[PDB]
């Protein structure tokens, strides 16, 4: 709302996606998936998102509400899903991503709504 600063909203998105990356211990969507060596992803995948993605547009001033960083997230986990192989461990460690990274969504959710 009309009260809620710049500054103390992006604090709260940067302490945020340090947490989001907590839960990703595989470090398996830390970096972009490299083209050369994976070289159908495109064909599959319309929109390509991972962490350090987020960390550029966080600090680039290209989250300046809650959803469009919670949507850039959800699309690291649903672009993995569509990729691989549900027999997969990435397609398994998506899921539980999203479960762990919701509960931290939940907890930041509630901090940025205290913003008015
Ligand atoms: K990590
Ligand atoms: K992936
Ligand atoms: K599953
Ligand atoms: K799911």
């Amino acid at each position: 709302g009309m009260e809620m600063q710049l500054t103390p909203f992006l604090i709260l998105l940067r302490k945020t996606l340090e947490q989001l990356q907590e839960k990703d211990t595989g470090n398996i969507f830390s970096e972009p998936v490299p083209l050369s060596e994976v070289p159908d992803y495109l064909d599959h995948i319309k929109k390509p998102m991972d962490f350090f993605t987020m960390k550029q547009n966080l600090e680039a001033y290209r989250y300046l509400n809650f959803d469009d960083f919670e949507e850039d997230f959800n699309l690291i986990v649903s672009n993995c899903l569509k990729y691989n192989a549900k027999d997969t461990i990435f397609y398994r460690a998506a899921v539980r991503l999203r479960e762990q990274g919701g509960a931290v969504l939940r907890q930041a959710r509630r901090q940025a709504e205290k913003m008015g």
